[PDB]
């Protein structure tokens, strides 16, 4: 029923943002633009998951949504590619942000916590975005460094804010650790969706992958590093167990749906192989060379291609049977 | 060391505080320069802080205000998009100054919350105002003054209020604000009558309306006289900021003597 809480928070956040944008004078486009920011509107629910009081939780949640959207509008404004009225964007951006400050400050654990947090790393954030758009990334290392400011740092501030405004029992460092790890997962997903949906090439991860400058298996490890970082943060006491399915959901979506659109025939890059002894020999074969395979007890018997018509043959214990060879069993 | 010496040094200090900040966060040399050419916006916080007696607090409140006024001015440039400067730098430096200003103003305020109370209070009037201004352009003195009362008067009045809240001990908060709102309309008109030739501005532009007959010189003269009085009055509520009397006269007379003939 958390899926229901999650959808209801999203709708509350959404409504609170479109009213706000409407009353400030933003056109109906701009209003439809911000209600469309579904993940941005939903993330505040993830960040406030440690918040025991429901009333405080909804108030902090929508205040975060106001600021996150506002920042997204400022980014639209720097790119001049939405078509939207430059003016309405600048004004609606400012108006939402001021409401956010006012709302977050009314719930804070300290009168200076909000501004301290926004200031602490403002330079790393802003000069970071400038360097990101200036010098496009050309390898995983560069890419990850850029994404650590406009992705992780950007969301980590909100993380820190939800802890600052969410009353008692908020493990500050953890909420913030979750936000930074999760934001990078979400940032990769965005990058690999937008190669196509949007038209992005410079410094974009999908391109760097289609180009060779980045190896698939390295993207998989980053994603796995990010998933573990998020899982551990959510595990710190008192814990936000509810976030576990959320972390797996987004991580698995990148792995299973997005990556293949850019690697193709083999995500890993470690073409599976079967090792065995045949006719006194040592042998190893590529799962791609394997024709027929069947099971005899705990043995896996099979046929493969040695070159030309030449039909290869072998049998191994399933205990040494690569997971890939076993998939052809059930699939046969 | 007269009031002029105090003003010039306040201005130089606010400008340097602004450029260090723009530079440390990534601003390019063109952006840093742009930022320093904002003469009056860098000066104006000196006027707003005249009621503050402690000179250390006054210089601190003065530059914290400069950071935000410059910041808003950068967002303004980012919406018009006609300065030929990098939109990414404008948008990033814009946010950085604003965030630093909040942080500096809040650490100076009696009650930190008053900073966001003030900025939220009439955010809708200011922001919806700036949109309508550009949406529906002015055609007679009445409409022009209504628009200007938002991007000019409401815009500076918020800073008057912030300065009273950060200025501390005994400040007639309503009068500081009254002063800023009136003084703001006077300089907005000045700008409008200067920006016509320097920026190629027609629709809703007060100087354009003057040249086409939609607005009469005497009416403009009337408004300026009304604003001078409102400002002079505001600076005389107790305690008082007599220092601003010559300032109010300096900018009002400049509009009457140098700018109007350029149009009538």
């Amino acid at each position: 029923d958390d899926d229901d809480k999650m959808l209801a928070a999203e709708a509350a956040n959404r409504d609170h943002v479109t009213r706000c944008v409407a009353q400030t004078g933003g056109s109906p486009d701009l209003v439809a633009h911000t209600a469309a920011l579904r993940l941005y509107l939903r993330v505040p629910h993830f960040l406030t998951e440690w918040t025991t009081d429901p009333d405080r939780r909804a108030a902090v949640s929508r205040a975060l949504a106001l600021d996150i959207v506002s920042m997204k509008l400022l980014d639209d404004l720097m790119d001049d590619d939405t078509g939207l009225d430059r003016v309405e964007l600048a004004c609606v951006c400012l108006r939402l942000h001021l409401r956010a400050l006012h709302e977050l400050e009314s719930l804070a654990r300290d009168p200076k916590a909000v501004t301290d947090i926004l200031e602490q790393d403002a330079v790393h954030l802003c000069g970071g975005q400038i360097r990101t758009k200036r010098s496009r990334a050309t390898n995983l290392r560069e890419w990850r460094a850029h994404a650590s400011t406009y992705g992780s740092t950007f969301l980590g501030r909100y993380g820190a804010l939800a802890a600052a405004c969410g009353g008692e029992g908020q493990p500050a460092d953890s909420v913030r650790e979750f936000a930074e790890a999760f934001a990078m997962t979400i940032t990769m997903a965005d990058d690999l969706t937008d190669y196509d949906r949007n038209g992005e090439r410079d410094g974009n991860l999908a391109h760097l992958m289609r180009t060779g400058a980045v190896a698939g298996q390295d993207v998989v490890d980053l994603l796995e590093e990010l998933r573990g970082r998020a899982l551990a943060a959510v595990a710190a006491p008192p814990g936000a167990p509810g976030l576990v399915p959320v972390v797996h959901l987004y991580t698995d979506d990148v792995l299973v749906r997005l990556l293949p659109r850019h690697l193709g025939e083999a995500g890993a890059g470690a073409m599976a192989t079967v090792k065995f002894k045949y006719k006194g020999e040592e042998k190893e074969v590529d799962i791609s060379k394997i024709k027929k395979v069947w099971r005899v007890g705990k043995m896996i018997s099979f046929t493969y291609d040695e070159g030309g018509g030449k039909t290869g043959r072998g049998a191994v214990s399933e205990k040494d049977a690569p997971k890939e060879l076993l998939q052809m069993l059930e699939k046969q």
